[PDB]
This record gives C-alpha cells, structure tokens and sequence, in this order.
C-alpha cells in the first residue's frame, strides 16, 4: 500500500507540471485575437472567412488585415506614446514582421486531352512537391518574385484542408509602418502575383502579451485548388513560451528535477498488461523531459534574433507548433495516469456492411454534400447519424430518390442488429 | 474454397472500374462554381435563391449572371491573353453558349367560374403537357418567341419541385461577349416574355476544366406556379466524361475487357436466394458495359459539334444526366458486390396507425408546414421524428392547440408500440 | 363480413369527400403570400416580422404594405390592362378593401400607485372588455375615430398571443387606388390614431386566385401591450370556398347525398366500447353535414355584397376561420375512421413530481426564456427535453447557478423513473 | 388524516403566497427592454452585444444609448406632454439617473519579463481587489476621474464572466436631458476614461412600469480583459417591488400573518428523515418572513430619496437582487412543498473516468472551443454529449485528429458501461 501513495505523489507532480502550463485566459485571449483579423469587414464586405475569389483576397490585404495590424493613435485620435512599435488593442506587442509566401505550380504540369489542344495552351495540375515551380516571374527581382527553399525559410510542413505543402515559396515580408506596407502590397497588385499557377498563399505572424504571459502565433491560410476560386482557413495558437515569471518558476525547476527522479525510480522498479501503460506513460514522460531544453534553447535564439533584427520575420510558428502538440502530450499522459489508479487499486456482420454504406454514400454523395467528400468524413458522418446528428435537407437535395433510400434502410440496419446483439447478449444470460 | 478467390478478384475488378470515374477535386468544384452563380448577391441585394417574382429575376439574369458568366479580364484590370473565349475563374472553360428556354400554357385553359366572369377574363391553369401553348406571341420573330419542338431541341424531361417538364418551348441563345448578350435579354425585357402565360424558366449552361479533368453542367430552374410568385431550384453535376488521360486510360479499356470477361464467366456459371442477388449484380453489369460505347459516341459527335459552330448551344446535359445516374448503378452495383461476400463466406397495428398519422399530419398541416404539404415529405417528417429530429415551434404555429395533441399523442404511440414490441420479443425467451 | 364491405365503402365515401376540398398548390399559395406581405423590407429596414415601437408600425404601414397591395404596371413599367383593379403578383385578384382596426381601453383603468401620484396622470391597465373605450377621441369625425360595436362590424373574437379580443373598434377601410390610401394613413398619423390607448391593431384582406381556385384571407396583427412595445403576429388561410368548378362539384353534390345516405344507415343500424367511436364519428359527420348549406348560403351572401359595392369591407374572415375549422374537423373524423377498422376486422409518483418541475422551472425562468414562460409553454418544454430537444444556453443565462440545477436533476428523475419502470414490467413477467 | 387537510392548507397558503408575486405580463416587459437596449444598432452598424474594442463602445454610448433612454416627442414629431421626465416607449418612467462606473488596476500591477523591458514600460495585470487603483487620473477633478470606496456608493459585488468585482470605482451620474447628456460622455472621450487600465464598465438604470405595476433594473456589463477587446453582458431583471394594489394587498398582509401563524404551529409540532426536509422548508419560510419588512424598509428609503433629490442614482439594483434572489427561496421552498407530499400520504469507474475525460477534454480543447474553455464547463458539455446535444464541427476543427478521438473514445465509453449497468441489474433479477 506504500506504493500506492508514491503513485498518488506522482499524480500531483504530474497535475502541477501540466497545469502549470495552461492559463485561464487563453481562450479570451485567442477569441479576441481571431474575432480581430476573421471576422472585421473591409468596405465591399469581405470578411476573411468570406473570401471567394482572388480579387477578394486582394480586397482582404490591402484591406482590414492592414488597419488589424498598424494600430497608432487611441480611439480619441490622440497619439499613443509608444514609439514605433504597433500594439494590437493597445496591450499586444507585434513581434517582427509578417510575412507572406506562396508556392507555384510549373508551367505545363500535364497532358492538355486532344480536343481541347486548340483552345488550351497551358495545364496547371494540383499541387504535388514534384511540381513545385521554382522559377522566377513577374520582374523576376525581389525575393517575392523569386524561389526559395525550405532551408533558407526555416520551416515545416503545413497540412491544410487539401493536402501538405512544403515550407519554400516566395515571401515578402512587410515593413513596419502601414504607409510602407500598403505600398508593398500595391506594388504585388501592380504585377500579377497571383496568376494560374498560384496555389497556397500563407500570411503568417505572431503577439507577445505582456499583460499576463502569452503568445498568440496565427497562420492565415487561403488555398486556390486547381478548379479555381479560394477555400480561406486558418490556426491560431496561444502557447505559454517562456516559463520565467517570478520564484515561482524556479519552483518549476524544481518540479521538472522532482518529476526526472520520479521517472528514474519508474525506470529501476520498471526494468526487474498494465505495464504496457507504464511503459508507455514513462516513454510520453521522457519524451516530455527533453523538450523543456529544446525550448529554452529556442526561445533563446530567436529572442536574440528579434533583438538583432526587427523588421524581419522571426519564426515561432514552428515553436508554436511543438509546444501545443507537446501539451497535448501531457494531456495524454495525464489521463492514463488517472486511468492506472485502477492497476494500483458477430460483430463482423456489422462493421462489413457498415464501410459498405460509407463507401456508398461517398459515391451518391460527396460530389454535392460536404459531409459525406471524402471516406473519413463519410465514417463519421455515418456514426454521428447513429449518434442522432444529422441534416437530411442535405442528403434530400443531393439525390431525391437515393437519399431517403440511404438514409431509412442505414437506420433499419443499425437499430435492427442492435436488436440481434441486445436478444444475443440475454441469451448469453 | 477457389471461386472465393476468383470472387475477390472480382471485387477488385469493380472496385478499380469504379473508383476511376471518381475524383477527390470533384466536391471543390461543384462548391465553387454553386457559390459563384448563386450565392453572389446583385446590386439590389437579389441573389439566385432569394428571388421573389419576376422582376427580381430579370435584377438576377442583367445581374451577376453576366458578370459571373464572362470573365475577360484579371483582378489588376490587365486583358487576360486568351482569344475571345469566357475562363471562368480563369481556370474554366465555357462550352458553347448559355440557353434559355421556357414554357408557357394555353391562353384559356379553364374555366373561370361564374361569379367572377366579369372581372377575369382569361384563366392560365396550372401546367401539364396537354396544356402547353405552341403558338408565337411578343413581336412573334426570332427563335426566342416562337414555339419549338422537343425534337428541334434534343432534349429529356425536367423533373423539378412542381411537376416533370418536356423539352420544348422558347430557347433563346445568348451571343459570345457579355454586352451583345446584355442586349438581348435588354430585347427580352422590353417585350414581356415573361407575362402569366409562363410556367418554367431553365438556364442551361456546362464549363470545361483544364487543369484536372472534369466537367461542370449546370441547370437554373426557376418555376412560376399558377399562384405567381417564384419557386428557385438548381442542379449541378460535375462529371468525368472523357476518360482518356493517359497510358492509364488504356488500363481502364484493359480494366472493361477484363470485366466483361468476368461477366461472360459469371453467366456461363449462373446459367447451370442469393443467386437473386447474382443475377441483378449481373444484370447492372451488362447495363454497365454498353454506356461506354454509348458514351464513346455521344461525346465525339458533342465535341464535333462544338468543333464546327461555336456560339451555339451544345447539349452537355442529357449526357451528364445519364452519366451521373451511371455512376449511381455502379454505386448500388458496388454495394451489392460487397454485400454477396456472405454467400461465398402485430406490425400491421402499428403500419396501419402510422399512415394515419401521415394523413391527419398531411390534413391538419401541410397547407403551413413544407415538410408536411405532401404525402411522402410527411412519411419521412414522423419517420424523422421517430428519429428525435424535429421542429416543434412550426407544427405549434400551424394549429396551436391541434398541433401539440398530434405531436404528443404521436410520440406516445411510437413509444408504447415500441415498448409492447419489446415485452413481446421477451416473451418469445 | 358484408357489413366489413360496407364499411370499406363508408371510407372510400369520407376519403374522396375530404380530399376533395384540398389542392396541392396550396401551400405554395400561401407561402408566396406570407413570403410577399412579412418578408419584404421598407427603406428602413423594416420588415413586418421586425416591427419594434409605434414608428416601426408606420414605416410598415406606409411602406411595402401600400406597395405589396396595389399592382399597377408590369415590371417592364407597361401599363396593365385590367380595369382599376389591384392584381397581386398579377394573378390574384383583390376582394373588396383592406380594413385597419384599433381597440382602445379607458383613460384611467386601474389605480395609480401612492407615490407616484405626482409624476403620473393616467393608467391604462391590460386589454379585457370590461375596460375597452367607447368614446371618441382625435378630430372625432370618420369611422376610423369613432367607436363601432361588435354588431355594427359582423365578427368574433381574434385570439391572439395575449388574451382573445372582441370585434368592435375604430375601423379604416382604405379606398381603392394606391395615392388615396396613402392619403388616408397619412391622415391617421397627422393625429395620433395610435396613442397610449391602444391595444391591438387589425389589418385584415383577402385575395381570390382565378387560375386554380383558391382564397388566401389573411390578418395580420399587431399588439401593443401595457409595457409598450409591440408583438407582430399574423395568421394566413388559405381555403377553397367555392366547390362548383366542373360537372366533378356534380359529383361532389351526388357525393355529399350518398354520404348522407351513409349516416342514416349508420343511425338506423346504430339504434338498435367502439360504438363510442361510432356514435363520435356519426357525431362529427352530421356536423359536417349542415355546414355546406352554411357556407352556400353565406358565400352567396358575399359575393353579393362584393357584387353591389365594391371599396367596401367584405368579411370572409369568418367565414375562412370555420371553412378550416370545418377541415380540421373532417381530418378528426377521417383518422377515426381508419382507426375502426379493428373494430370490423406507480405513475402517480412520475406526474406530481413531473408538475412540480413545471412549476419550479416557470417559477425561476419565464421572466426570461421564453418557453418557460407560461404554465403549458412549460409542460411541453419539458417534454421536448425527455424527446431531447432543448437550448441549453438560454437556461443557463437565465440563472447560472439554478439553471444547471434544474437540468442535471430532471434529466436523473426522469431516466431512473423510467429506468424504475421497466425493471419493475420486468418483474410482471 | 386530519394532519393531512392541515398541510394541505399549507400548499394553498405557499401556493397563493408566491403566485402573488408573479406576473404573466412580466416576460414580455423584459423581452421589450432587451431588445431595446441590447439589439438596436447605431449608425456604425454597433449594436450592443456586437461590441468589439473601446471605440465601439464609445459609439454605443453616444449612439442609441442616448437615444433609446431619452424619449421627449411622439412618432408624430409632436411633443409629449409630461413635464421634463423621459417615458420609455411612453409607458415607462425612468428612475433617477443613469450611473457608468469604472474599475481601473495599478500601473505596474506586475514584472514585465526580462527579454521585453526595453519595449514595455508598464503592466497592468487581471482584475483581483489587490491591486485596484485608487489614485485619480486624466484631469483629476469630478466624481468620473477619482476613486469612491464600496461604502460612499452603497453596492454589492457583481459577478461576472471572468471574476467577481466589487462596488468601488469612478461612477458618472448623467443629467436629465439628453444634450447635457452627450457633453457629457463627449467630454469623457476627449480626456481617456478608458485607458489600459480599465477593467470592467458598468452601466446602470432602472425604470417603472406604471401601467401594470413593475420594475426593470438593468445593469449593462462590458469587461475589457487584459488581454484587450471587450466582452459585453448584461442582466436585466423586472421585479414587484411594491406589492400595494388595492384591498387584495390587505389580503396579503393578511395571507402573511396567516403564513407565520402556520409555521409556529409547526415549530410547535417540530420540536416534539422527512423531517430533514421539514426542517429546510421550515428554515428557508422563516428566512422568508423578515424579507418583506427589509423590502418595506428598503422601498420607503429609496422612494424617500428619488422624492428628495432626482438626477441622483437611486440603487435598485441591490434590492432587485436579493428580490429576485427571494423569489428564487421561495420557488424552492414550493417545489419541496409539493415533494412533502408523500410524508403525508461500481459507479466510481464511471466517475472517475468521467472527470478524466473532462479534464483531458479541457486540455485538448478549451484554448478554442468556448463549451471546454472552464473545468465546470467540460462537464456539463460532456454531460450535454451523453444526452445527444453536441456541435462536432467545432471539437474537429480545435484539433482535426484528437477531436475524433476524443468524441468517439468517449461515445464507447459512457455506451458500454451503461451497457455493463444493465446486464449488472438484470443479474441482480
Ligand atoms: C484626427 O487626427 C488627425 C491626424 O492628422 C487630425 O488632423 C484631425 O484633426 C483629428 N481629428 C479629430 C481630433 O477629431
Ligand atoms: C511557361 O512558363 C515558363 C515560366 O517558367 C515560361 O518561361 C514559358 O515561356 C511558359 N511557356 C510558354 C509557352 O509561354
Ligand atoms: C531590382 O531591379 C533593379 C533594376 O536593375 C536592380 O537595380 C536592383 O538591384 C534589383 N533589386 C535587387 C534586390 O536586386
Ligand atoms: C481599368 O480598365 C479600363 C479599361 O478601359 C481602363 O480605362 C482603366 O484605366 C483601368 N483602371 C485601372 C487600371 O485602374
Ligand atoms: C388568347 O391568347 C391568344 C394567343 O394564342 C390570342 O391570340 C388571343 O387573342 C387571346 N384571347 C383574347 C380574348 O385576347
Ligand atoms: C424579324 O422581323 C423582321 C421584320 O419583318 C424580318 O425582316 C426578319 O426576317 C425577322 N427575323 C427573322 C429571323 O425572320
Ligand atoms: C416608367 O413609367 C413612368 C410612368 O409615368 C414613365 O414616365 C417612365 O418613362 C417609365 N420609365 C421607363 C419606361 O423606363
Ligand atoms: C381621459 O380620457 C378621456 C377620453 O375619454 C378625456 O375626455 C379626459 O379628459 C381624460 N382625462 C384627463 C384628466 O385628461
Ligand atoms: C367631418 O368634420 C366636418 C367638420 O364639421 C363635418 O362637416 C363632416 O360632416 C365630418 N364628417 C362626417 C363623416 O361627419
Ligand atoms: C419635427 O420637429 C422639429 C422640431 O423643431 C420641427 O422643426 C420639424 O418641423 C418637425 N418636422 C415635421 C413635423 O415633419
Ligand atoms: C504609473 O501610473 C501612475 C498613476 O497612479 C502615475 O502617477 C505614474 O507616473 C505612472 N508611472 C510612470 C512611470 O509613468
Ligand atoms: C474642476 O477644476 C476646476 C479648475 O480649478 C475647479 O475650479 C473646480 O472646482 C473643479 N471641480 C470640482 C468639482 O472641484
């Protein structure tokens, strides 16, 4: 029974190390910041989730998204007193630059079909990193205009709603003020760059609260598929970076060296069923240990560079990126700890027939209802209906005669074999 | 033991012909082109769902409907460097030329009665085929205000919310450029043609893709009942007509000969209870094969026609009719092949009560509530509120005192049969 | 078994009876009037639906509702060719005049509080009719400023959202074309016909279809509480008066008297458990009877006053309230009537607590939500939440404390009191 | 049974005594105030709830603010005439004057970090009564620019969204007009009264109905975090105060000193398991006897000072508070009342695993979704889920592969062990 309570000392040193990182005024923090830059009209009324077309896009940028970053003077039009530095509502610094990028498509990226030869001098395929089109264009001058690496960007894979895209591009990153930036912009409307083979466009950047501590880092993402037009997304990420705050943190020092022996007594009285979730726990927990120097040394290196210099983006997406997954890591870890309290303490029939009407319902539908546009989507599509979620306006207006067929004879076959396991299982008894 | 093998091999034959027809950039296009003609308001506020009456359609057809049909210049106002032809999103291709056509119904189709025959001089009823006027009016000239034939007009039925439409009536087709189109329907507006004699309204019109291969037909059926007003109504299919891509294609000639070889396999074993389902998977099969060649010739003799004489309205839609409706057997067909692995591997009170819910619901509602005003749509809506998906506030609004007694004394039917369905499914263990 | 036959043939006799009156273009009908008199805003941004204050009312009044009354000229802005008569949407024609009216309650109808003496002079207390101001008030001249008994103006109590009104008031019929009209209401706001005083306000017209045949009589109805403010409501029916259309309303006259025929078996065999059912349904059948002569008679009656004096107010308001109550009626006799063919071929711990929580949850919400806001309103609200149907926001904003109380607790009486009861059916078998 | 007639005449005696204090036209006199105040929009298109940053506030505040309370003239454009008081929607005194008032927090309230103190001079952290500022600011010289204790303004704590907040503050009392009015908050724009510092702002006033008889006190809550934006609330409350009508208020007095004769009886019967509730109902009775001379008291007070000195805040909001707060008590005390009625006539791994999911759904989710973002918050949500009420599209898009984890591993679980639940009880048959 003694090592139980070492156990529940493990309980709370995992339940401070995780809760240490979380703050109560994160999700204000992240509403305001979205409800900022998504949802703020332009004068033609588009709104960033409203972005249909290019020209859209274009009335986006030189748009809101230059008067939601450059803020100046006090809502009485009098000058506010910080020099130079634009802070968001007044009580969020702006770190860096923001930065824009692109990715191309090649020229003549497939087989144009042979009737159409006459009227079609180009294909621009979807995009695949085979494909990338890595030569200059327009004035062929400033690094907008021109390819760069995923080296010279220091950067990641985004996975968006299509597909991954590489971290490469052509960027620009805007100047400080407004005026300048606006000219920038201006200056990428003058020449198109935009055209037939543009396919991902980013605008990344990121804030630093000093109120309480927090960054709020936000990918702006507006996809142009093959077919035309423009599917707007985006992520926004608060993340704690820096752990420093008074004595307090050093009592995280001390926490973190508290939880390492924790785990090299774990390790001892692991080596001489449910020591496949200790196994487990202790590998998410070392996994856990290093990252903290990963991140100091990061924060490090990119503080210094912001302190170099400003006016030059300085990535914490990447950063970002790692500390969030890194939490939902802890919280894993933390729900099988309190799940292992308790180690201390014809169907086939089914599941068959079930991808049948997914695949099903992927084929009559997903060319017209979201929903059902891809098998994933159409499996859990499928399991909330069981769930009792649905719109069958959806399902009516795609196929009139099919879509109640659809619909009634799925719900027939799941409450029906739901009948044969319940009268099955009173046999069993 | 072996004819499951060779069964298998079946299901990967069909599974591979019919997920070659599919495309996952399909679902983004059809959204793409919907929200470019539909949704995008005019300067009146008048989008295609919302119009009203007649002369809200004709703020929609000189509204977007020409702007969002010929694009000919880029986002910065720079000529776009393709000949005279109209890129939708600049990626798209217009096939031929948009149609109007329309119906109208014989002057005095009724007889008006006899209190009113002083103030009502002509009665338009509503439409059926034996009604239908065929003869000139307006200025009574051009094609778009003489009759035409369902032969003149190569044309199927339109099956929309009122009642199946035949192919005849007034097509007008509208020129290559938007302003010698804009004079046209400017042509339309100064007669009448549209006055009470109108029935329906299509504006039928398809698009190329270049880049993937696909295309986007599309119909925009507006209906004037008898009563006036307007009832909006749309369909849109994006379809892979030509299959020829690559080397690919001539694995899918391959793909069909091996099919059909494994037809031919399956009737010789057939001809010496799940045998039913062996001979309608067989049977939609061989309808399966011969669309190919059906195909095969409708589109060379299409693009020939397009080939010949532009600005003329080709008929894409009869084709992705029936394409569409092919891809929907080898989805039932598909379906079927996975279920047939297993082969190789008191109600009357209850159904009697529930029509007579159908009817009171149908009676006492349905002249209020849609989801009620016809027989099936109230089968469906109690099959729906078995299902826990219901809206109270409108059945309360109909009839606010006999609304609530249906919808309670409903759901205690539905739960007390159900229940004596249990205690007697227990009595049978 | 012959009197089985018999029988069949009764149904067949009430079914092709009550099918008769319906149309399937009904709904439409209606949903393009609704659709043209609620929905359509005025320059203000005033719909009917939206109507605020006592300005709101006349920005309505004045505003689409004297241009969704008179049609003139086409929407090519061409004359149409009907005498002086107002076509909406230019196929149905208008009956009669649009009749406002008021009801009024005393100048000082309850006693002001003891303190408040200094600052207020007057109280009007909630509309009853035991209050309604009979006397004169404005410039006291027309029939708009004057009282009119219940007698004076043929009509019965309107029951509204608040309490039923009698038919009296200060009536306006608005005179033919459109200027004098606005003529009139502009009249009405010169002075103040709305005032402290009033109470509801009536806008009543009706609307005959010569296509199909149809009326659509509709009121619309605004209230003005004690509170000030308004209620918009409306009600819209839409009824076939007339029968005679074809020698088929012969069939219907032969119809009718075969059913007679049918109820004089009925009582003769009647005469000599489910006879309950029977003599009900007999019951409702010669009260169905009498009615044709009813409406014969008064629709005779009012074609002939629309026949004499045309601008003037001609009731078909009740005469629509009991032609659908009539229908309603036969839908109640209809249903038994499929019922009978049987015929021919603890708790008490569950419903006190249940009108407890009624009770309580009126109790602490209803000053807030609306569906609590009334003792009924609360039965049923609690009933969509067994059916699990329900806003879980609303009763958590209401009180933020209670509001989950009041749930969470339900939701445990009601699933262990079912769960009770069905452990306790188990041990009766 | 004697005993049993006596408490019964207890449930009348509660019964009328809180029916008394309700009304059935008390929901439409909140529904008319809200929707006057909160969803009228300004020029700007602000309406109140739509809020965003300071300078929408202050174009509420100048907007309709000022003019949805001052009311002077008709929709006529005629004069009212009641001498210098401004009626809401002319039924509706106003009582006293409007109060804003502020909370501000000291200028460095906490230690800027290392990195950043070369940008940041100052922080101003959350609200905690600690570090609320007391020093005056801008010109330092009215009652809006310099600090007032709790006692010096009679008030209670608020509560909040984020923290409760205590009676203090920078309070502004409004003139009588409206143009004094506008100077007013004009000139607390030209000076900053809300600066970084600020925290939350309320608005208040109250209003009497003199028609019915009832008050409407609103407070109107706008919170300024610290993380910037704003989060507008509100709560608004109508309440009987005076409960002096007529001679039917003797009746009350009378129903009250009957009211406690009955409770002495059955203390007396008291003293001598259901007489836990026995002694709650009586507890909660007696807590409800004294309230009524407090009110008295209270009511007498105030109404003393708004006869002695207008254009003075008078509170109602306190009294209205713990008025409805009463009516809270008194709706218990009912409920169990009815309850009394029947006097006289393996878990754990549920639980645990419950919170487990609630806490690793915070984690997860919670700096996104606004239904995870508190601990409380998850269970309700999760507890929502299992009673089939949930909003999947936001859990996907908060983490697109988690989410579906999250959702279904949940499912199966609380679906299986209810399952388990069951064959446990039918074993126990
Ligand atoms: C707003 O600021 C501009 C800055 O140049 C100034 O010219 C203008 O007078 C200001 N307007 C005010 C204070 O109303
Ligand atoms: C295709 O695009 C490339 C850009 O890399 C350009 O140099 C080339 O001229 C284009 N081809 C044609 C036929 O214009
Ligand atoms: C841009 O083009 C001009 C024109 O020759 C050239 O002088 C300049 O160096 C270019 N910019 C860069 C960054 O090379
Ligand atoms: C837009 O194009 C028109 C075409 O004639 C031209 O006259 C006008 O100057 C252009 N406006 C620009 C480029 O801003
Ligand atoms: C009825 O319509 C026809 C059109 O086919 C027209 O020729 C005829 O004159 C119309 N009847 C009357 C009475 O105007
Ligand atoms: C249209 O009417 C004119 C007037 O006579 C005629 O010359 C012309 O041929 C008509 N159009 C056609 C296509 O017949
Ligand atoms: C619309 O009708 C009016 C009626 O007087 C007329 O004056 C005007 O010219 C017409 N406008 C047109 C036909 O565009
Ligand atoms: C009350 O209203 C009546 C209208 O019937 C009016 O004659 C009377 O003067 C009013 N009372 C006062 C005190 O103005
Ligand atoms: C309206 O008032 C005038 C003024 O005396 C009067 O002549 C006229 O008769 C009145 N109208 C009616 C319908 O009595
Ligand atoms: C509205 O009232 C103002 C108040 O001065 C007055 O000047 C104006 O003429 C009035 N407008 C009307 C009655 O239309
Ligand atoms: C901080 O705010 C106070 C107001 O209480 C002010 O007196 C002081 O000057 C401020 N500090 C600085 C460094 O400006
Ligand atoms: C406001 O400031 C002026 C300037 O000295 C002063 O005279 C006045 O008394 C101040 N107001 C109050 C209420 O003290």
């Amino acid at each position: 029974l003694r090592e139980l309570v070492v156990y529940i000392v493990f309980l709370v040193d995992i339940c401070l190390l995780t809760y240490g990182m979380t703050s109560s005024s994160a999700y204000y923090y992240t509403k305001v910041m979205s409800e900022l830059f998504l949802h703020t009209p332009s004068d033609s009324g588009v709104s960033f989730q409203t972005i249909s077309s290019m020209s859209d896009f274009w009335d986006f940028a030189q748009g809101p998204l230059l008067d939601s970053l450059y803020w100046t003077k006090w809502y009485n039009n009098q000058s506010l007193g910080r020099g130079s530095h634009s802070f968001i509502y007044y009580e969020n610094l702006l770190l860096g630059a923001p930065r824009l990028r692109q990715l191309r498509v090649r020229n003549d990226s497939c087989v144009v079909h042979e009737d159409f030869r006459e009227d079609i001098l180009n294909c621009y395929d979807v995009y695949s990193p085979d494909k990338e089109d890595q030569l200059p264009f327009g004035p062929q001058n400033g690094t907008a205009w021109t390819y760069h690496s995923q080296n010279e960007l220091g950067g990641s894979s985004h996975w968006g709603r299509l597909t991954s895209y590489s971290g490469g591009g052509y960027y620009l990153d805007l100047p400080g003020s407004r005026q300048a930036s606006a000219e920038a912009l201006q200056g990428l409307q003058e020449g198109l760059w935009l055209d037939r083979g543009t396919r991902v466009v980013f605008i990344d950047f990121s804030v630093y609260n000093a109120n309480i501590n927090l960054f709020c880092i936000l990918r702006l993402v507006v996809e142009f598929p093959a077919t035309g037009g423009t599917i707007p997304s985006w992520q926004i990420r608060t993340v704690k970076l820096i752990r420093y705050v008074n004595n307090w943190d050093f009592f995280i020092v001390g926490c973190e060296v508290v939880f390492c022996v924790f785990i090299f007594y774990y390790v001892v009285e692991e080596i001489l069923v449910w020591n496949i979730l200790d196994l487990v726990v202790i590998l998410l927990s070392i996994v856990a240990v290093g990252f903290h120097i990963f991140r100091t040394l990061e924060v490090n290196r990119l503080m210094g560079k912001l302190l170099q210099q400003p006016d030059t983006y300085a990535d914490f997406e990447f950063l970002a990126f790692w500390q969030t997954q890194y939490n939902n890591m802890n919280a894993v870890n933390l729900f099988f700890a309190w799940i292992k309290i308790f180690k201390y303490i014809f169907a086939i029939m089914f599941f068959i027939v079930f991808f049948a009407y997914a695949q099903l319902g992927y084929l009559l539908f997903g060319t017209q209802v979201e929903n059902f546009s891809t098998f994933v989507k159409c499996i859990f599509t499928q399991f909330r209906i069981i769930l009792g979620d649905f719109d069958y306006n959806a399902i009516d207006n795609a196929n009139r005669i099919l879509g109640p067929v659809y619909f009634v004879t799925y719900v027939f076959f799941v409450f029906f074999v739901l009948l044969n396991m319940f009268l099955a299982i009173i046999n069993d008894t």
